[PDB]
């Protein structure tokens, strides 16, 4: 065992199923920091853990969410497993916010240790509430066992209903 490996979050679905969220990524453009033919964003957002974004370049490696109009975002949700995804799980992961690219401010700094599923990340402000937000970008500072490229097998991104 690996006892102080990350819990496994609840099922995003389980959360929708309880109509108190909507998720909200179809009303963002979307964009890598590198990927690989087939395993890209449609692969983040296709409902289907089997299949993965994979990147190719160099660390870290960014998920770019942006919004045409100022956003209220609650949680983000990433699928990350270590047993299918070995040196590609990512184990160091900063997610933040912001108007544009050079605005950004680091909200949540995560440590991974061999994640097995569902991460969630709540994006309040400094005032504990929801974020209203233009953009959230998500980088994978490094990965696990001196992993160059990342897997997520899918990526949510929900706003209070
Ligand atoms: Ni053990």
């Amino acid at each position: 065992a690996t006892p102080n490996k990350t819990p496994p979050g609840a099922d995003p679905k389980q959360l929708e199923r309880t109509g108190t969220v909507r998720e909200i990524g179809s009303q963002a453009v979307w964009s890598l920091s590198s990927c690989k033919p087939g395993f890209g964003v449609d692969q983040l957002r296709d409902d289907n853990l089997e299949t993965y974004w994979q990147s190719d370049g160099s660390q870290p490696h960014l998920v770019n969410i942006q919004f045409r109009r100022k956003t209220t975002v609650k949680t983000l949700c990433i699928y990350a497993d270590y047993k299918s995804d070995e040196s590609y799980t990512p184990s160091k992961i900063s997610v933040r916010v912001g108007n544009n690219f050079h605005n950004l401010q680091e909200i949540r700094q995560l440590e991974l240790v061999e994640p097995s599923g569902w991460i969630h990340v709540p994006l309040t402000d400094n005032h504990k509430k929801p974020t209203r937000t233009f953009m959230i970008q998500i980088a994978v500072l490094a990965n696990h066992q001196n992993g160059r490229d990342t897997h997520m097998r899918q990526i949510k991104i929900y706003t209070p209903v």
